[PDB]
């Protein structure tokens, strides 16, 4: 169990709860690379289902029953067996406990039963760090997995001002974007269930004091916000270095399309799915994006095993580093599948 549970010192940066947020930490003397990861595990946008996540997801609402000790494991384990990429960084794992995408900035008061505080944990995690040999980083990679990787897209931005106002320029902040890419297409057959995910995000901004980063709060404008919780949208508008890492068929985006012998209908369906997600690649030139129906990969164990064109993950974050010191031999980056169903990759995850 070898991160380390922290909660953070300033207590007025709290879960919905108002129970105090937090990170596990792992620190590695002989490194100055940093890697920060944000958890997943979609949201709530009103009193009514927030209140049934308190009862049965209460850990992704409040630290009173988190525990003193985690493991890391995929990106963020220490032994190279396991994580090739980046096994010798300082490792970070921060709960998501706020339940607002990472875009939260309201506190729990007369008027709101919860907090949304999830951009701000963010930051004060960053502040808290710098104390703790983060002042001495080269490099601060900020990754998460499904709703931490839409954290991500929101949040990397502002890291980056926010070292640079702290008067640490020469930190270099870049993203991992893990299942966190999501499309705001048709549904497949169209209350909390009922509701789709542009209505959701709309609803859950006004509910958490949301926030989005700032050229694309710039572009769509007040009311129209939620275009930036979707990552082909704030992609463009960002300046920070991001790796993006998408299955073509996520099942959490067919499940919020209403897909679960497959007919005409239902292939054509699936089919334009991961030809539209492919398309919104095309332009992301540091991506991995396997054919398989599945869902986050960089924190399994064995998140070593997947390919796309005989080049596993951790190959292209490395071959990402090299970039970041014009293409490199046999190397590369853009990792994008070309084939049309789920499987069609023999190395997707068996299940
Ligand atoms: F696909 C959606 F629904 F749009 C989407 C899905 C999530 N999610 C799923 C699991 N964890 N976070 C978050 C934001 C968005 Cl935008
Ligand atoms: C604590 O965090 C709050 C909320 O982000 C911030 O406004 C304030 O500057 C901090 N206060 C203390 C006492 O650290």
């Amino acid at each position: 169990e070898d991160l380390r549970l922290h909660l953070l010192l300033n207590t007025s940066v709290t879960c919905n709860d108002g129970s105090p947020a937090g990170y596990y930490l792992k620190e590695s003397r002989g490194s100055r690379r940093w890697l920060l990861f944000l958890e997943g595990g979609w949201y709530c946008f009103n009193r009514e289902n927030c209140d049934s996540r308190y009862d049965t997801m209460r850990r992704l609402m409040s630290s009173r029953d988190w525990p003193r000790t985690r493991t890391g494991t995929g990106i963020l384990s220490s032994q190279p067996e396991e994580n090739p990429y980046w096994w010798n960084a300082n490792m970070v794992f921060i709960p998501y406990c706020s339940s607002d995408v990472w875009s939260g900035a309201s506190s729990k008061s007369e008027k709101n039963e919860y907090a949304f505080m999830g951009a701000l944990i963010i930051q004060e995690v960053v502040r808290e760090l710098l104390g703790r040999g983060l002042s001495g980083a080269k490099v601060l990679l900020l990754a998460g997995s499904s709703a931490g990787g839409t954290g991500v897209l929101l949040n990397v931005d502002r890291v980056a001002e926010q070292l640079e106002k702290l008067g640490y320029p020469a930190i270099q902040v870049r993203g991992l974007a893990d299942s966190g890419w999501f499309l705001d297409n048709k549904q497949y057959r169209h209350d909390t269930i009922t509701c789709a995910p542009t209505e959701a995000i709309r609803r859950g901004i006004r509910y958490w004091n949301g926030v989005v980063p700032e050229r694309c709060r710039r572009q769509f404008q007040e009311g129209e916000e939620w275009n930036c919780f979707f990552g082909y949208k704030v992609y463009p508008t960002l300046r920070s270095p991001v790796f993006v890492v998408q299955w073509l068929f996520d099942e959490a985006q067919l499940t919020v399309d209403n897909v679960h012998p497959v007919q005409e209908g239902l292939r054509l369906y699936i089919q334009n799915l991961g030809r539209e997600l492919r398309h919104t690649l095309k332009d992301v030139p540091a991506s991995f994006a396997p054919a398989c129906l599945s869902h986050e990969i960089i924190i399994r164990s064995h998140w070593t095993d997947v390919q796309v064109k005989g080049t596993s993950l951790p190959r292209a974050l490395h071959c990402w580093d090299r970039s970041l010191h014009t293409p490199l031999k046999g190397c590369p980056v853009h990792l994008v599948d070309s084939c049309p169903w789920p499987h069609c990759n023999p190395s997707c995850p068996t299940g």
